[PDB]
């Protein structure tokens, strides 16, 4: 199956060329003007196929993150994510992710996130005097993090125009108060907002933040909860801090978060450190699974095994067992990370 | 509004005369026997008007237990089917609660689950060698618990022919296991399973720790959690008491729980007791609310306020706000405990 011939790779944004770059961007804008698949009566707000990939998110989000199949989940997503790409968009180069280690001095800086016309649009619009971001996983103390330094709608790029149909769902805000809509698959159309926020990269994405992930994580369990955030150590991980450090709308909704553009670059990262991890050690790591099918277990469900089938709904995909997820280079997978 | 004269009395099981305990009965009977009014392309395993209650449990259990609106939630729910009762049944008695503390020595011999035909049914078909019941709440260490005297379908009394249609949502197994359907709102028709544990009701339902959660509990915070069980103490509260010492099928199932008849007698006992404990300070407690709209607030919602709306779907009644079900004797309700 998986072979020497048509294995693919996947590479760091860095390491696009400004043609590889729009070749990619210009692919999701394609995903953002063909039709949805999604049944209008479970999602009335879909309109689009990345809005299908979008509202899978959202009705899985309790059962795919904090569970067994949070990393192996997203794997497939991105893939069939990627899939949509090439077979409906006629995409042909690699899969980018983003490499957070580069860019946590400065995110405004960063390739994903400069604004420019080879980004995935930057930062919000300047709001002023906003209040602090505050993170309550379950009843611990709430993490506390700084608003950024935008807020408002992408002020550049070529995601200006486009428009976040779903959501939102669970939406933190700055202050610490927080959006939730009656039912977030209907029709609620609006501009993605950004807050760049450098400060939150310095505190969870940093180089030494990812090795220390990677080297001191003796087993699946510690590997994905402290890649997750633990729940009363005051961080969020490497997983959080991506996400909240895009600050706006989506990116401080746990459901609607492939909302923003950046989900991919920032889950091709989640998925190479994953994949590196698994390799120091492929007999005990390879196949290595820990955790129920509900969101910190709770309410209490089974263990996931190799055997759980998980799916996509109407995104991508069929069902697909876990044990065909485990390997980059074997199940549906033939692709490695550069 | 709710007057004196038309208040209406909530009675021990053990106060009802023979034909007073027969009269609830046959109407319980008689919902399992009207159709019901679920859309069934939502529930395609509903029949009854019973099962309505039923799904509309499993459909929000995520909501609903562990919650801020627990304890609300659940006093309307058996309002709602208090009145279900009245208005399809023709039941013009009272409603019967299950006081756990008078059978917390020999819970064979309760006038609830004694087998007769004045009881809930009775025992499960005996199962001898039946491993431990291990809960595991979130990810604390198991509480273990013994696998009681029963465990095949009810053997005697009025709801022996019974045929519970839904379910099973996450049905813990002696042993440790879990059986859990791909998806639980479809057609399962099977007996109702009991497997009756009196050491359960002796660890966690006797009159001392009842008066504890009523007397040590000095904030709704705190009495709604010792009353559920609060994560990592290995006890799982007056409420996790009732239920479990049930065993069976749906006994041991936290979504499908009200497929067991005595759910609502247990439920009766859980107002009392929510009741009794708002009546010893009135100005404090009669509104006091916490906790979020997610089950251990995981994920993150919004806090539930006075101005939350909750229903009960199909089942019964429509939308409701949180300020109107605090008081037993505001809002819809008319009724006191003896
Ligand atoms: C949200 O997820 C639910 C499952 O949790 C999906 O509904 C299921 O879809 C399949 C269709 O193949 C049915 O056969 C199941 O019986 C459905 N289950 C339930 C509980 O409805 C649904 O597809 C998802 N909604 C969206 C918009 O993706
Ligand atoms: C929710 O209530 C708690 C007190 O139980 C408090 O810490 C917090 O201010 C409230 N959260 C929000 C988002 O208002
Ligand atoms: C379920 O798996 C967890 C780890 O995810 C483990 O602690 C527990 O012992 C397992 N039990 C059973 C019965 O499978
Ligand atoms: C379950 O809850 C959803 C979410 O509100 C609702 O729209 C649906 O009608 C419910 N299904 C049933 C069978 O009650
Ligand atoms: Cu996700
Ligand atoms: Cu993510
Ligand atoms: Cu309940
Ligand atoms: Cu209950």
């Amino acid at each position: 199956g998986c072979t020497l011939q048509n294995l693919r790779v996947r590479r760091d944004w860095r390491a696009f060329s400004k043609t590889q770059k729009k070749d990619y961007i210009n692919s999701v804008l394609c995903l953002q003007k063909l039709p949805s698949r999604t049944p209008a009566h479970l999602a009335p707000g879909a309109r689009t196929r990345y809005d299908d990939f979008v509202a899978t998110h959202i009705n899985q989000t309790q059962i795919i993150h904090y569970t067994g199949t949070f990393l192996a989940w997203h794997r497939y997503f991105i893939y069939e994510f990627e899939q949509a790409l090439r077979d409906e968009c006629s995409y042909t180069g690699d899969y980018p992710y983003w490499n957070w280690g580069a860019d946590a001095d400065n995110m405004e800086k960063s390739q994903v996130f400069d604004g420019s016309e080879t980004s995935m649009s930057g930062n919000g619009e300047y709001i002023p005097n906003q209040g602090d971001i505050k993170l309550l996983l379950g009843n611990y103390p709430a993490i506390d993090l700084p608003p950024g330094s935008g807020g408002g709608c992408v002020t550049s790029g070529p995601f200006k125009d486009y428009k976040l149909n779903l959501g939102p769902a669970a939406l933190s805000l700055p202050g610490g108060n927080m959006t939730a809509a009656a039912n977030p698959l209907t029709y609620n159309p609006r501009c993605m907002k950004r807050s760049l926020t450098t400060e939150i990269l310095q505190r969870y994405n940093t180089f030494p933040k990812i090795v220390e992930l990677i080297l001191d994580s003796d087993d699946i369990w510690d590997f994905q909860m402290t890649m997750q955030g633990v729940p009363g150590s005051g961080s969020i991980g490497v997983h959080g801090g991506g996400h909240y450090s895009m600050g706006g709308d989506p990116g401080r909704d746990v459901y609607v978060s492939p909302g923003d553009t950046a989900f991919w670059l920032h889950h091709g990262m989640i998925d190479r450190v994953w994949w590196i991890w698994q390799n120091l050690d492929l007999r005990k790591r390879q196949n290595a699974i820990s955790g129920t099918g509900t969101f910190m277990n709770n309410p209490a469900s089974p263990n996931t095994t190799l055997d759980t089938v998980i799916d996509l709904g109407y995104a991508n995909g069929g069902p697909i067992a876990m044990r065909d997820l485990m390997s980059t280079t074997a199940g549906p997978f033939c692709y490695v990370y550069l």
